[PDB]
């Protein structure tokens, strides 16, 4: 077959009922994730190839970066709660991996302040139980598949993208194959 279980994707041994249609996991510490976001724009190109109004979900993980990694999962919860993902994703990646100016929870907060989120609003969200529940949701979703590597994408709780089996000579062709694979999986 043109798409084969074991090649462009794998099938979850223990499938996850009731999971988001398209679910991505990343870490701001993760070098491929940096590329997926700023260089390849994987999430954007998958959304364009899926039906309008499809639920795409993107969650941060704790297992890279120790204390700061957990702070970033909580900061990503704040980003989701306020709806400012599109404003902080690039500066968070660059602060962790490019300039390495993010060394503390305060430095993460600075990124939100610079992006125009008011300090009182960031702090209220950071301390909110709505954000605690978003953190729990991110952890539970990752736990549902004993996740140990990012970046990772899951389709309907059943299939995991396998980018290792895609040609990487041409960035655009790679992105297109990845997105076309997500579309194929979503239609299974
Ligand atoms: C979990 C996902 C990966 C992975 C494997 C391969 C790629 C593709 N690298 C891109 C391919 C296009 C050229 C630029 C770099 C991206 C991520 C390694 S572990």
């Amino acid at each position: 077959a043109q798409y084969e279980d074991g090649k462009q994707y794998t099938t979850l041994e223990k499938p996850v009922a009731g999971a988001p249609q398209v679910l991505e996991f990343f870490s701001f510490f993760c070098p491929h994730c940096y590329q997926f976001e700023e260089v390849l724009h994987i999430s954007d190109n998958v959304k364009k190839k899926l039906p309008e109004g499809v639920k795409m979900t993107k969650y941060h993980v704790n297992f890279m970066g120790g204390d700061l990694g957990k702070d970033l999962t909580q900061a990503w919860a704040v980003a989701m709660a306020l709806g400012v993902e599109d404003k902080v994703t690039v500066p968070l990646f660059e602060g962790v991996q490019k300039t390495q100016t993010i060394r503390s929870a305060s430095d993460i907060r600075d990124v939100f302040i610079n992006a125009g989120i008011k300090g009182e609003e960031y702090d209220a969200a950071w301390n909110s139980f709505v954000v605690k529940s978003l953190v729990a949701q991110q952890e539970k979703a990752a736990a549902d598949v004993q996740l140990r590597g990012v970046p990772a994408m899951f389709v309907n709780g059943k299939y995991q993208l396998n980018p290792q089996g895609m040609d990487t000579s041409n960035m655009d062709v790679f992105v297109q194959q990845y997105a076309d694979t997500v579309k194929y999986l979503s239609e299974k």
